[PDB]
This record gives C-alpha cells, structure tokens and sequence, in this order.
C-alpha cells in the first residue's frame, strides 16, 4: 500500500527538514506539503476524520461529494 521515495511524486523536489515528507493516505504515494495540503475522511478504510491526501486523490473525493 504505502511506497517510499526521497522526493515528491508531483514536483520531484527532494525532501529535507525544510520540506518534509508526507504520505497520501488514499494512494500511498509520497508528496511535499504543497501537493498534499488537503485532508479527507476515507470511509472505505474505516477512517472518519480528515487524513492527508494528495491533490489527485482530493479531486477524486471532491468529485464524488458534489456529483
Ligand atoms: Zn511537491
Ligand atoms: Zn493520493
């Protein structure tokens, strides 16, 4: 499920203490803060409080909510 890498999957900037690593709880990828600034619940995983997701997973969720 979760993978790891040394850089953001969207912008390829390398993580460091000044640009920390974060995982998307929906897709398992790694992203910088700028590309994972939103959080959403993941009911299909039994998670009902907002957890961090990447922009792509956030859009997917938002599309379902306002469909
Ligand atoms: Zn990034
Ligand atoms: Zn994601």
């Amino acid at each position: 499920d979760w993978i790891d890498s040394d850089a953001c999957m969207i912008c390829s900037k390398k993580f460091s203490l000044l640009n920390r690593k974060h995982h998307c709880r929906s897709c398992g990828g790694v992203f910088c803060q700028e590309h994972s600034s939103n959080s959403i619940p993941l009911p299909d995983l039994g998670i009902y409080e907002p957890v961090r997701v990447c922009d792509s997973c956030f859009e997917d969720y938002e599309f379902i909510v306002t469909d």
